[PDB]
């Protein structure tokens, strides 16, 4: 069935979620798992929040917080797509109504050095979430271990390296070697909210 989950929510708000979960018959979560179905975020703007972020990797609904009030006023599952944040999580949503390749499909991710701001736990979580894989070796530009590789990345723009070019060393805060681009979690984290493969180039 249904399963809610809050992102960001405050004291109140978590409250009439869990009002809200009463009244439709559905599951409130406080931590996120591939069940979830709904994300409400406390207002009307996507999070960089783990929890956001994971909605719109698993092709969520991720609804403005106006969806629970209006739930609670008519006591009714509100048609969601009219509360739908625009652009990254609706983008990703349709992306999952059509059966389409997750985000990252055919993209790998090295996660070079120390991560202060986005833990490289919620990192990798994100990797595996978007269809991605871990590298658990540097990959080495000019070596046959890695310009032999088939892949391509589903997500890429028409005329980008990155369609063919599609493996990443990520740090935190020469951009290209061979099929190897190395790309700031800052870079991650917005292709994720705006569910893009953004480029690198541009």
């Amino acid at each position: 069935p249904l399963v809610l989950i809050g992102s960001g929510l405050s004291s109140e708000q978590q409250k009439m979620l869990s009002e809200l979960a009463v009244i439709l018959k559905a599951k409130k979560y406080t931590e996120f798992d591939s069940t979830v179905t709904h994300v409400v975020v406390p207002g009307d703007a996507v999070q960089s929040t783990l929890k956001c972020m994971l909605g719109i990797l698993n092709g969520c609904w991720i609804l403005k917080f106006e969806w629970v009030k209006a739930c609670l006023r008519r006591k009714v599952c509100e048609q969601e797509e009219k509360y739908e944040i625009p652009e990254g999580p609706r983008r990703s949503r349709l992306n999952r109504e059509q059966l389409l390749p997750k985000l990252f499909d055919g993209c790998y991710f090295y996660l070079w050095g120390t991560f202060k701001h986005h833990p490289k736990d919620n990192l990798i979580k994100l990797v595996t979430a978007g269809g991605g894989q871990i590298l658990s070796r540097k990959p080495k530009p000019d070596s046959d271990v890695t310009q032999t590789i088939n892949t391509v990345a589903y997500h890429a723009r028409p005329d980008s390296d990155q369609r063919f070019c599609t493996q990443y060393i990520i740090y935190e805060d020469r951009v290209r070697q061979g099929k190897v681009w190395k790309a700031p979690s800052s870079w991650f984290i917005d292709c994720v909210m705006s569910f893009e493969l953004l480029p690198l180039d541009s």
